[PDB]
Protein backbone atom coordinates (compact mmCIF):
# COMPACT_ATOMS: atom_id res chain seq x y z
CA UNK A 1 0.00 0.00 0.00
CA UNK A 2 1.49 3.39 -1.13
CA UNK A 3 2.28 5.70 2.08
CA UNK A 4 1.02 9.14 1.18
CA UNK A 5 3.15 11.16 3.38
CA UNK A 6 6.53 9.93 2.17
CA UNK A 7 5.88 10.57 -1.32
CA UNK A 8 4.89 13.93 -0.72
CA UNK A 9 7.33 14.02 1.87
CA UNK A 10 10.25 12.78 -1.21
CA UNK A 11 8.60 14.83 -4.00
CA UNK A 12 8.83 17.54 -1.48
CA UNK A 13 12.83 16.98 -0.56
CA UNK A 14 13.51 17.03 -4.75
CA UNK A 15 12.00 19.42 -6.40
CA UNK A 16 9.83 17.60 -7.91
CA UNK A 17 5.96 19.87 -6.40
CA UNK A 18 8.42 23.08 -7.87
CA UNK A 19 7.73 21.60 -11.93
CA UNK A 20 4.57 19.15 -10.63
CA UNK A 21 1.09 19.76 -9.57
CA UNK A 22 -1.08 17.02 -8.60
CA UNK A 23 -4.00 18.84 -10.18
CA UNK A 24 -2.36 21.78 -11.88
CA UNK A 25 -0.02 22.10 -15.01
CA UNK A 26 2.86 24.03 -14.35
CA UNK A 27 6.62 23.31 -15.98
CA UNK A 28 5.53 19.73 -16.09
CA UNK A 29 2.57 17.55 -16.58
CA UNK A 30 0.68 17.62 -12.92
CA UNK A 31 0.96 14.17 -11.69
CA UNK A 32 -3.20 13.49 -12.42
CA UNK A 33 -2.41 13.65 -16.23
CA UNK A 34 0.55 11.53 -15.72
CA UNK A 35 -1.10 9.39 -14.13
CA UNK A 36 -4.34 9.31 -17.16
CA UNK A 37 -1.67 8.32 -19.52
CA UNK A 38 -0.08 5.51 -17.73
CA UNK A 39 -3.37 4.12 -16.83
CA UNK A 40 -3.68 0.23 -17.23
CA UNK A 41 -0.33 0.39 -18.86
CA UNK A 42 1.93 -3.30 -17.68
CA UNK A 43 5.05 -1.40 -17.34
CA UNK A 44 4.33 2.16 -15.81
CA UNK A 45 5.93 1.40 -12.56
CA UNK A 46 9.12 0.24 -13.97
CA UNK A 47 8.67 2.86 -16.68
CA UNK A 48 8.48 5.85 -14.44
CA UNK A 49 11.30 4.83 -11.97
CA UNK A 50 13.33 4.28 -15.37
CA UNK A 51 12.08 8.35 -16.02
CA UNK A 52 13.32 9.38 -13.01
CA UNK A 53 16.83 7.82 -12.57
CA UNK A 54 18.14 8.32 -15.89
CA UNK A 55 17.99 11.86 -16.38
CA UNK A 56 16.81 11.94 -20.13
CA UNK A 57 15.83 14.72 -22.10
CA UNK A 58 12.57 16.61 -20.97
CA UNK A 59 10.64 19.03 -23.12
CA UNK A 60 9.57 22.18 -21.92
CA UNK A 61 6.52 23.46 -22.58
CA UNK A 62 8.34 27.16 -24.29
CA UNK A 63 10.03 24.63 -26.72
CA UNK A 64 13.16 24.66 -24.66
CA UNK A 65 14.88 21.11 -23.33
CA UNK A 66 16.88 19.97 -20.17
CA UNK A 67 18.10 16.60 -19.12
CA UNK A 68 15.17 15.65 -16.63
CA UNK A 69 15.75 15.33 -12.20
CA UNK A 70 17.31 12.54 -11.85
CA UNK A 71 17.48 11.07 -7.91
CA UNK A 72 19.29 7.72 -8.59
CA UNK A 73 21.05 7.39 -5.80
CA UNK A 74 19.12 10.21 -3.52
CA UNK A 75 17.14 7.89 -2.77
CA UNK A 76 16.39 4.36 -1.32
CA UNK A 77 14.82 2.41 -4.05
CA UNK A 78 11.95 1.58 -1.70
CA UNK A 79 11.37 5.06 -1.48
CA UNK A 80 12.16 5.87 -5.27
CA UNK A 81 9.13 3.15 -6.01
CA UNK A 82 6.90 4.24 -3.41
CA UNK A 83 6.47 7.85 -5.03
CA UNK A 84 5.97 6.26 -8.36
CA UNK A 85 3.17 4.31 -7.14
CA UNK A 86 1.44 7.48 -5.67
CA UNK A 87 1.82 8.81 -8.67
CA UNK A 88 0.37 6.56 -10.79
CA UNK A 89 -2.68 6.30 -8.66
CA UNK A 90 -3.78 9.89 -9.15
CA UNK A 91 -6.17 9.94 -11.57
CA UNK A 92 -9.09 9.13 -9.74
C1 LIG B 1 11.23 21.24 -13.55
C2 LIG B 1 12.54 21.74 -13.53
C3 LIG B 1 10.99 19.78 -13.23
C4 LIG B 1 11.39 19.09 -12.10
C5 LIG B 1 12.10 19.63 -10.92
C6 LIG B 1 10.93 17.75 -12.14
N1 LIG B 1 10.25 17.67 -13.31
FE1 LIG B 1 9.25 15.95 -13.90
N2 LIG B 1 8.97 16.66 -15.69
C7 LIG B 1 9.23 17.95 -16.10
C8 LIG B 1 8.89 18.15 -17.53
C9 LIG B 1 9.07 19.40 -18.30
C10 LIG B 1 8.36 17.00 -17.92
C11 LIG B 1 7.78 16.67 -19.31
C12 LIG B 1 8.83 16.10 -20.21
C13 LIG B 1 8.37 15.75 -21.63
O1 LIG B 1 9.26 15.60 -22.51
O2 LIG B 1 7.15 15.53 -21.93
C14 LIG B 1 8.36 16.07 -16.77
C15 LIG B 1 7.85 14.79 -16.86
C16 LIG B 1 7.68 14.04 -15.71
C17 LIG B 1 6.92 12.84 -15.61
C18 LIG B 1 6.18 12.23 -16.80
C19 LIG B 1 7.12 11.32 -17.55
C20 LIG B 1 6.45 10.54 -18.68
O3 LIG B 1 6.99 9.45 -19.07
O4 LIG B 1 5.35 10.90 -19.11
C21 LIG B 1 7.00 12.42 -14.31
C22 LIG B 1 6.32 11.24 -13.68
C23 LIG B 1 7.82 13.33 -13.59
N3 LIG B 1 8.22 14.26 -14.49
C24 LIG B 1 8.11 13.14 -12.24
C25 LIG B 1 8.98 14.02 -11.57
C26 LIG B 1 9.43 13.80 -10.23
C27 LIG B 1 9.04 12.62 -9.39
C28 LIG B 1 10.26 14.80 -9.88
C29 LIG B 1 11.08 14.98 -8.66
C30 LIG B 1 12.01 13.92 -8.53
C31 LIG B 1 10.36 15.68 -11.03
N4 LIG B 1 9.54 15.19 -12.05
C32 LIG B 1 11.07 16.87 -11.11
C33 LIG B 1 9.83 18.96 -15.30
C34 LIG B 1 10.30 18.80 -14.00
Amino acid sequence: AVDVDAAKSLARENNCFKCHGVDKEKDGPSYKKVAEKYRGKADAEAKLIHHVTSGEKAKFPDGHEEEHKNINGKASPEAIKNLVDWILSLWS
